[PDB]
């Protein structure tokens, strides 16, 4: 599903990056952050259940919503996540072994880099897509610096996105930017405006 998943990052441009104590939590905010215009959440495995969070999130899946599993450190995680319906898979670092299962699956995977060495390993796995992280410390500077060594690679960074900078991110020259606690910290109310402000933001520049 590699270059629809492409052009979805490129047309949708935000990645809600979803942490949360709960199952009812992470719902919740994924649904206030889709009504605000995020089309795309990556529900993280630090959150209990993520797996059912994920299945139970169909309904909004109906609506349009991409949904997907972030944080995603074993294969074990990656087959519950696809099993339950994750539609990417996303991992702070590079795992070969979830590159494997992904190339497999026909699942498109989004490893996490921070370094050029790591960026040429993740390539020599056939991934262009990549992971920036975190983001607050390989800032634009470091997507701009890329683009000329390696021009087909495309970041999504987390970490270190906010109003102020997302701007700055993409004259970088990224697809898209990851936002956590940024976009889906607070109450559904304010999660849904933040949601948004990103979203007029980005469309903005």
């Amino acid at each position: 599903h590699h270059m629809k998943m492409e052009e979805l990052f490129k047309k949708h441009k935000i990645v809600a990056v979803l942490r949360a104590n709960s199952v009812e939590e992470a719902k919740e905010k994924a649904l206030a952050v889709f009504e605000g215009g995020v089309h795309l959440i990556e529900i993280t495995f630090t959150v209990p259940d993520a797996d059912t969070v994920i299945k139970e999130l169909s309904f909004l899946k109906e609506k349009g919503a991409i949904i997907g599993a972030g944080t995603v450190t074993s294969v074990e995680q990656c087959r519950k996540a696809v099993e339950s319906g994750a539609e990417f898979i996303v991992s702070p670092h590079l795992d070969e072994e979830i590159s494997q299962f992904c190339k497999e699956k026909g699942v498109f995977y989004m490893p996490g880099v921070m370094t050029p060495t790591e960026l040429v390993k993740a390539m020599k796995l056939g991934h262009t897509i990549l992971k920036l992280f975190p983001g607050e410390v390989v800032g634009p500077q470091f997507v701009k610096a890329m683009k000329g060594p390696f021009p087909n690679v495309k970041f999504v960074p987390t970490g270190g996105v906010n109003l102020d900078n997302v701007c700055e991110w993409f004259k970088a020259g990224v697809l898209a930017v990851g936002v956590g606690s940024a976009l889906v910290k607070g109450t559904p109310d304010e999660v849904r405006e933040k949601a948004k402000a990103f979203v007029e933001k980005i469309r903005g520049c």
